[PDB]
């Protein structure tokens, strides 16, 4: 089995780059399949637990570290070229050793941190090839972190909100 909430890699960074997004108001056209989708609905009390935890707390960790994943962001020359490989170093140094909630959570901020960098000068619709691969990477080796040790809710239950 495999809990009942079906958890995305893809769809975590997705509405977590998203809110980043929302927050200048870039409408980023990460759904360009805008075809009403009502599958089994919209409803997912399961993960949303979840997501409010990581977008939440994520943000929270960034905000706490003035100089670190920004400082360092300096270092990240901005052209249609190479992009993939400089984001890979990133995460790679992330988890050099051993992965960890509090990693994950970096690497989830340095993600977003590079999605919007793109859209700086203009290369808005790059958040989308960056999303993609935070879930490539994280799916590749945070997945197996994760889901062997719980999952995601492995997260929620050790970060659980002030009481709900």
């Amino acid at each position: 089995h495999a809990g009942r909430t079906g958890y995305d890699n893809r769809e975590i960074v997705m509405k977590y780059i998203h809110y980043k997004l929302s927050q200048r108001g870039y409408e980023w056209d990460a759904g360009d399949d805008v075809e009403e989708n009502r599958t089994e609905a919209p409803e997912g009390t399961e993960s949303e637990v979840v997501h409010l935890t990581l977008r939440q707390a994520g943000d929270d960790f960034s905000r706490r570290y003035r100089r670190d994943f920004a400082e360092m962001s300096s270092q990240l020359h901005l052209t249609p070229f190479t992009a993939r490989g400089r984001f890979a170093t990133v995460v790679e140094e992330l988890f050099r050793d051993g992965v960890n909630w509090g990693r994950i959570v970096a690497f989830f901020e340095f993600g977003g941190v590079m999605c919007v960098e793109s859209v700086n000068r203009e290369m808005s619709p790059l958040v989308d090839n960056i999303a993609l691969w935070m879930t490539e990477y994280l799916n590749r080796h945070l997945h197996t972190w994760i889901q062997d040790n719980g999952g995601w809710d492995a997260f929620v239950e050790l970060y659980g909100p002030s009481m709900r």
